[PDB]
């Protein structure tokens, strides 16, 4: 339903670094990926209890973790609906 994408995260970035990210909006649901060789992408999906929490989460875009600037993409209530 209400989630950000997330993309060019820290190899060493822990979930607790993308609640920190998004803070004071406080997710309810962090996903992590993983490669073929079990090394994380930098990429994850970051789930709100609301439609307003995924839209206030978007002005997080081009903001850091660490060294790393992230990508984010709302995938959140659409124009086509």
């Amino acid at each position: 339903m209400h989630f950000v994408h997330m993309r060019g995260l820290p190899f060493q970035a822990n979930a607790q670094d993308i609640i920190n990210f998004f803070a004071p909006l406080k997710p309810v649901r962090i996903t992590m990926e993983y490669s073929s060789s079990g090394k994380a992408t930098g990429e994850a999906d970051v789930h709100f209890e609301t439609h307003e929490d995924a839209v206030a989460a978007m002005l997080k875009d081009r903001s850091h973790v660490h060294h790393r600037y992230i990508e984010l993409f709302l995938n959140s209530c659409p124009k086509g609906k």
